[PDB]
């Protein structure tokens, strides 16, 4: 035997150790701030009401659970493509994109990584904006590509640092791969305003990059989904041909079903049709055919006018009362003597916030309030209630006057 | 722009090509042997009762959609390491094992590939039976790991090849990977008897191999779980540290729902907490965490007494139908007149039979007959039933005649 005993333990979680330490806390004025899935203001995890409905119609029909085609449920990668790109979107309407079913968004990331390793001659690297989710790097790493970065946020002002992205990006060498979030910047809530995204458009369709959007909050960033796909569908307009990945994780609240997609816009159909046989070859010897579950619940939705419409008032309801979060934050540190400029907790989107907490700070705030954070001054805005943005405001203040 | 026109469309795959002709076929008659699921005495799918009562329970319980764990559901991991080992197994009782939840049977398939390339240092090479289930291949290479083969099937007998089998295993380089399939061996049917297992675990041992498992028919086979186990039981006794895939798609019709696991056999607790990190470290940029919905009804199913029992008298149901059929056609056989020796037909096991039927007799089968198989002369015995057993009794006789 012996096979093993030179594999080590590996490093601990630090997500997982502000959950777990959070846990072990006595304070029934604690908080977990480092909670990465939409929380009511009751701080319970939200099932939509859509979800509900749709289940109880696929209960009703008695489905098989036959294995689906590699590619994935039909209806689901149509919908999906629909309402990424628009519904009168020309390259909708044409036919010339191809979508898959993924593992959620990870495994839509990571099934396209994948392809460019295979496919993608022009380069091996990969331009992460500083900082991305933690998870872009191994999901990169592994496919067996090269990481780069551009500069993004700027600490300074906890905001974009958009003339070092503009210079960074016009020095990237031409047809390399860019990966850009596509709204709610995952871990600082920093997006590029409309103007900026247009500046953005020119320099990558002048170097001529690949650019990996990575859409996981549609609809949950702002409450609108077109809003949210505006940058995305921006691009393609510009004639960028972009690959993208969307999850449906958060928007739809479909945590672990896991349904997701990754997306290739194509010069045309014939093409869509070559790259998506070479998709199939490629996630065959992975895990053969994805999870029917998700895929099932998030098409009848996307696919009944009735869901959808359901669908649209609940996704803005959970933008609504992050952004509420937010708003509350402000004014109460504000109502609380506190002197510094807060004005980036409003301007950043979506569910998490750089804060731009110094880590003795988010010590403090652990040790003596009892708040829950990871050190880099995030926080997950899904954690803050009505009931504690109060409290919450008063500590920031306590541990930044 | 134009980056994917290198890009060439892939091969089609044969499988597919007999279901389509199947399809189109008029003839009232027509019999799809090319079906890799099962199929009722009615040629229906079958999602069990049991899978029903669970997926009710379920409901009844407004469980959230919350991300499960990197490994998966505990109580499922748990669950399906006690199935494959046994209660009262040494390895179980003194938790030497780490169970991770993959993406069904070959998303473990590939996560075991995966951790083999990175951790065991000793070799890059994996010794598959000839003929071994397609998929394998591309599992294994794609993970960046060296394809070798040992005999295993005997076309002279449709039986096995132990002289050849022993040979071949006796001449690999201690240390190196070896693929067993449990039971029900796809594509032939073909599976070692007690006694030649006990030959083949004493070479394994001897030659210090890393066996590696492949479980996708437990209880499906012969309609009993602990018969169906009896080998990997066996080489775990003899001291084996093994390595193991196990699929629900088949004994539990779980198919599109992907529930599935894992399994690395350590030499402690201690060493199993080690493996486990690293499993967790490298599942994450693969897709994150685990579906959901199938680990939830095996759950529920394994660690229910009342819906255990259900499911151990509906998996028997299956395989009893499945040894009905090879029973049935073999009868026949004799009954046309067939002077050959069908015996193998019965001396198979699982969803699988290699009739040796030569690709003309095949091309006239499906020509003439309009039964839709592989030239291999591979036939899936689902799409056999009572109504038809006759028939293709007659056509077989017909064309090897
Ligand atoms: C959540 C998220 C994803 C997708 O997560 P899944 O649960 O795998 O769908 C992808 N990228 C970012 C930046 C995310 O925050
Ligand atoms: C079915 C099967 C598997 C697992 O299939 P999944 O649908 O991915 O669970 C693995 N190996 C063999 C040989 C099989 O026949």
């Amino acid at each position: 035997s012996s096979w093993w005993s030179h594999v080590e333990m590996g490093p601990p979680d630090p997500i997982l150790g502000v959950t777990e330490a959070f846990k072990r806390d006595t304070n029934s004025k604690k908080m977990n701030l480092g909670v990465g899935a939409y929380r009511d203001d009751n701080g319970k995890p939200y099932v939509l009401n859509c979800v509900r409905k749709a289940e109880a119609m696929i209960a009703a029909k008695k489905m098989d659970k036959e294995y689906l085609p590699i590619a994935g449920l039909a209806d689901f990668t149509r919908a999906s493509a629909e309402l990424a790109l628009g519904e009168n979107s020309e390259a909708f309407k044409s036919g010339r994109y191809v979508t898959v079913q993924g593992i959620s968004g990870t495994g839509s990331l990571r099934v396209g990584a994948n392809f460019l390793q295979r496919f993608f001659k022009f380069s091996r690297d990969v331009y992460l904006p500083k900082p991305s989710w933690g998870n872009h790097t191994p999901i990169f790493r592994d496919a067996g590509l090269q990481l780069q970065a551009y500069r993004y946020y700027d600490p300074k002002t906890c905001s974009l640092d958009f003339t070092g992205a503009m210079e960074d990006i016009s020095k990237i060498p031409e047809k390399s791969i860019i990966l850009l979030h596509a709204c709610a910047h995952n871990p600082t809530g920093v997006d590029p305003r409309q103007e900026q995204w247009k500046e953005l458009a020119s320099v990558v369709k002048k170097r001529n990059l690949l650019a990996y959007f990575d859409m996981a909050y549609q609809g949950f960033a702002s409450g609108d989904i077109n809003r949210d796909a505006w940058a995305l569908r921006h691009f393609i307009e510009q004639g960028i041909d972009v690959v993208l990945s969307q999850s449906y994780a958060k928007n739809m609240g479909l945590y672990g079903e896991r349904a997701g997609a990754f997306t290739v816009i194509c010069r045309d159909a014939e093409e869509a049709k070559r790259v998506e046989s070479q998709l199939k070859i490629l996630i065959r010897p992975m895990y053969s055919n994805p999870p029917m579950n998700g895929a099932r619940i998030a098409s009848l939705i996307l696919n009944t006018p009735e869901l959808r419409k359901e669908w649209l008032v609940e996704v803005k309801g959970m933008a609504d009362r992050i952004i509420s979060m937010r708003t509350q934050l402000v004014s109460n540190l504000k109502k609380e003597g506190s002197s510094h400029n807060w004005q980036h907790i409003t301007d950043q989107i979506g569910m998490f916030c750089f804060t731009g907490l110094k880590p003795e700070q988010v010590e403090r705030l652990t040790k003596e309030f009892s708040i829950y954070m990871t050190k880099d001054g995030r926080i997950s805005v899904a954690g803050v209630a009505s009931s504690n943005v109060g409290y919450l405001a008063h500590a920031i203040h306590q541990v930044t006057k």
